[PDB]
């Protein structure tokens, strides 16, 4: 493997949930062991499992892995480094500030853009102590910083310039505050993150036309900023020599062919490496090993009887949610082909290009977008200075920004949910509502039952599922509970003889029942299409069907 040879003191991995980007970490951090090499494992997910698949516990303090000589861990939990990020704000101006003001603060330091921050904070740290490079060879992080964080960072306005706590854009820049260290640490760690000398960034995808989208958008981002020691690593890919009796896994095989060949332009002149699709999920030294080769049903519900529920009261504001990927538009399209079937009035809208009874409202997030930046330029850039200007242009940058941007487009029809149904294919999260709030935002509608049903979109996999119980958890706080869950993209309920896809299949159901013993009131299950879920052909074999009753 390529991005095995000569890897530099410092190797990040990134990618989407779920790609393999912490598997992968563990594995190559095993492969250098044995090759002699010292090796620091970094651990930086929410409620890692790093201490798991070793078979040990691992912590804030580095570690060694005892089932593996040359090898240690250490644990920087991302959830705890931003509580302690936010307290070591709030809490010097804590009986000093009304409680409603303290208590506003602290929401402004509770979304994702702290997280960032408070993980770079950490990454700063690491990167910039030499003396760890006496100790170990190698550092592996198995997530790596953003674009847009690097940039905030590198910002000259976000030393000398302050923007007042208005209740528009500037919303995520809080954070910054909170930066102890000193300028030139942070600006060392860039430093080292843009030299290919000492660091080497993999980009983690999967066979699927719209993930190497994502990925070739990252890498430019990223090349853009100074991080040009790129490599592409294409995991979970399917064996020809599984293609052959079934049905289903030959038309996989052909999806993942023609996009493997027809690899977006920007990712084309780099260094490719593929990893196979595993028959277990790797728990151990064996089986992660076995990973950098270079050679190879549920009782839950169809989408239907969801829908079936959603239809009994006639109307209401349908909102699909979860990470990017997921297939919240596709559930979107599906649900309301379906109640438009059942007879009902129904709009749908979505920010993705794509009978009668159904009507499509399209729109566009880059000029909505753009419309919101440009209003909240007028109104907080006022009086800032050029270099102010351009710190909240690139908090403007924010995933949030086109979130919050789309949802107020979104909500020019809302007011239909109240004579019929309204599908959205996304919608902003428990924090940004709550922060939207707080300034417009029709809260009281999402937060009722009988009017809105939140739907969440996840996979029946590991760390999609962890990210959508969190970003339930995040709803609630806002008083809003998302209805049902929708587990997508399952080879369970998929019709295949194929015994690799079957042996996956297997490996679901510990996700399938977490969700339904411990996340979602309602549960949809839908199959992994042997197509492409374009036409409202394949849209309507997505859900199944559903036996009417009294
Ligand atoms: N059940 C399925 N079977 C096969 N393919 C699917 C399924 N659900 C989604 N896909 C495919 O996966 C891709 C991603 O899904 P989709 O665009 O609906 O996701 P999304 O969460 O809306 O995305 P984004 O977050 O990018 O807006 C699409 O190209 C789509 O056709
Ligand atoms: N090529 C592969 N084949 C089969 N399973 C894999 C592969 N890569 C990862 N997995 C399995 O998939 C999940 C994807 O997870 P993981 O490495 O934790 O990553 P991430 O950090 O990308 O969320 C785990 O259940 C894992 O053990
Ligand atoms: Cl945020
Ligand atoms: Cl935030
Ligand atoms: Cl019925
Ligand atoms: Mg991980
Ligand atoms: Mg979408």
């Amino acid at each position: 493997m390529q991005f095995l040879q000569n890897i530099p003191p410092y190797l990040f991995f990134t990618g989407k949930g779920g790609v393999g980007k912490t598997s992968i970490s563990c594995a190559t951090a095993i492969r250098l062991a044995e090759q002699g090499k010292r090796v620091l494992l970094v651990s930086t997910d929410p409620a890692s499992n790093v201490g798991q698949v070793f078979s040990q516990t691992i912590g804030n303090t580095i570690q060694a892995i005892a089932s593996v000589p040359g090898l240690s861990a250490l644990e920087i939990d991302p959830q705890a480094a931003a509580q302690q990020y936010r307290a070591r704000i709030v809490d010097p101006i804590k009986g000093v500030l009304p409680d409603d003001v303290v208590s506003s603060i602290n929401e402004q330091l509770s979304g994702a853009c702290t997280t960032e921050i408070a993980a770079f904070d950490e990454f700063t740290g690491l990167l910039t102590d030499a003396s760890l490079l006496t100790r170990f060879d190698h550092i592996i992080f198995d997530t790596a910083p953003t674009g847009h964080t690097i940039r905030l960072l590198q910002l000259p306005g976000a030393w000398s310039s302050f923007i007042d706590s208005n209740p528009e854009g500037a919303s995520c820049l809080g954070p910054m505050a909170g930066l102890e260290k000193q300028r030139e640490q942070y600006a060392y760690a860039v430093e080292a993150l843009s030299d290919p000398k000492r660091t080497r960034l993999v980009l983690v995808a999967r066979l699927q036309k719209s993930t190497l989208q994502e990925v070739a958008r990252t890498h430019l981002e990223l090349a853009a900023i100074g991080l040009k020691n790129q490599y592409l690593v294409i995991n979970g890919v399917l064996p020809k020599t599984e293609a052959a009796n079934d049905t289903l896994a030959a038309a996989i095989w052909e999806r993942e062919q023609e996009a493997l060949a027809n690899l977006p332009a920007d990712l084309a002149g780099l260094p490719t490496d593929t990893l196979f699709l595993q028959p277990v999920n790797m728990v151990g030294v064996s089986a992660l090993s076995r990973l950098l080769s270079t050679q190879p049903r549920p009782d839950i519900p169809s989408l239907s009887a969801l829908v079936d529920d959603i239809a009994r009261n006639e109307h209401g504001l349908i909102m699909l949610m979860g990470k990017g990927g997921v297939g919240k538009t596709t559930m979107a399209a599906a649900i309301a082909v379906r109640l438009a079937d059942m007879g009902f009035d129904v709009h749908l809208t979505t920010s993705d290009p794509a009978l009668n009874n159904l009507q499509v409202s399209r729109i566009d997030p880059h000029e909505e977008t753009e419309r919101y930046r440009q209003h909240v330029l007028e109104t907080k850039g006022k009086e800032l200075d050029e270099a102010g200007k351009r710190l909240l242009e690139e908090d403007l940058r924010s995933p949030c920004t086109e979130e919050i941007a789309v949802f107020q487009a979104f909500s020019r029809v809302i007011r239909e949910a109240g004579k019929r149904f309204v599908v959205m294919d996304t919608a902003p999260t428990g924090h940004t509502l709550l922060l939207l709030d707080a300034t417009t935002t029709p809260m009281m509608l999402l937060q009722d039952p009988e009017r809105t049903k939140v739907l969440l979109v996840t996979l029946p996999e590991t760390t999609p599922v962890l990210e959508a119980a969190n970003l339930q958890a995040d709803l609630e706080r806002a008083g809003i509970h998302p209805w049902g869950w929708i587990i997508n993209n399952s080879l369970s309920i998929a019709d295949t003889r194929s015994p690799l896809l079957r042996m996956r299949a297997q490996q679901e159901l510990p996700q399938i029942e977490s969700v339904k013993r411990q996340h979602a009131s309602r549960v949809a299950l839908v199959p992994v299409l042997a197509s492409e879920p374009t036409g409202i052909d394949k849209l309507k074999q997505l859900a199944g069907h559903h036996h009417h009753h009294h």
